[PDB]
Formats: structure tokens, sequence, C-alpha cells
């Protein structure tokens, strides 16, 4: 699985 | 921001 | 499964 | 925003 | 599946 | 803005 | 700004 | 899966 993502 | 998660 | 978006 | 999720 | 878009 | 999604 | 997930 | 976007 993974997530993934800008902040 | 963007994101993404998947398992 | 899976959850994306933007915020 | 916007969004998607899915399982 | 997928989502796009503009803002 | 413009959207389009779709699962 | 622009986006475009898939999964 | 994948996710890209300007901001």
């Amino acid at each position: 699985g993974y997530m993934l993502g800008s902040a």
C-alpha cells in the first residue's frame, strides 16, 4: 500500500 | 494539498 | 481500495 | 476540494 | 477511477 | 472550476 | 490549480 | 496510482 501527497 | 492513498 | 483528492 | 474514494 | 479538474 | 470524476 | 489523481 | 497537479 502507499500514501503520497503535498502539504 | 493533494493526496492519494491506497491499500 | 483508495482515497484521493484536493484540499 | 475534489474527492474520490473507492473500496 | 480518477478525479480531475481546475480550482 | 471544471471537474470530472469517474469510478 | 489543476489536478488529476487516479488509482 | 498517481496524483499530479499545480498549486
